[PDB]
């Protein structure tokens, strides 16, 4: 949990 | 529903 690739918040494909 | 900013996959905050 932290910074960097994944999913959450920030950049990429998903939602907004 | 697409890339840019907001909630999903990809970089910044979250879960690896
Ligand atoms: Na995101």
């Amino acid at each position: 949990v932290g910074a960097x690739a994944x999913v959450x918040w920030x950049w990429x494909w998903x939602w907004x």
